[PDB]
């Protein structure tokens, strides 16, 4: 399945884009021409920490955040899978202090 996920920047700018539900949404960010901050690319810091506001994924595969933070809605956007449409706020490293 291919789902539509949106991105909303710091300066609240907006990036909208089709992501296949088996790449990382950091991937298909990058297909679609967005630079997003990220580091280690194999969730194991914070540097592309997101935040979903709706929509579910699967980012099994990271292992920097704590189950406090993901009930938050905090991702880790190099290694999440899309399960449905979703709207992440990016650059929240901040965020994970
Ligand atoms: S870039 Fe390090 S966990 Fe995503």
């Amino acid at each position: 399945a291919v789902y539509k996920v949106k991105l909303v920047g710091p300066e609240g700018e907006e990036h909208e884009f089709d992501a296949p539900d088996d790449a990382y949404i950091l991937d298909a960010a990058e297909t679609a021409g967005v630079e997003l901050p990220y580091s280690c690319r194999a969730g194991a810091c914070s540097t592309c920490a997101g935040k979903i506001e709706s929509g579910s994924v699967d980012q099994s595969d990271g292992s920097f955040l704590d189950d406090g933070q993901q009930e938050e809605g905090y991702v880790l956007t190099c290694v999440s899978y899309p399960k449905s449409d979703c709207v992440i706020h990016t650059h929240k490293e901040g965020d994970l202090y």
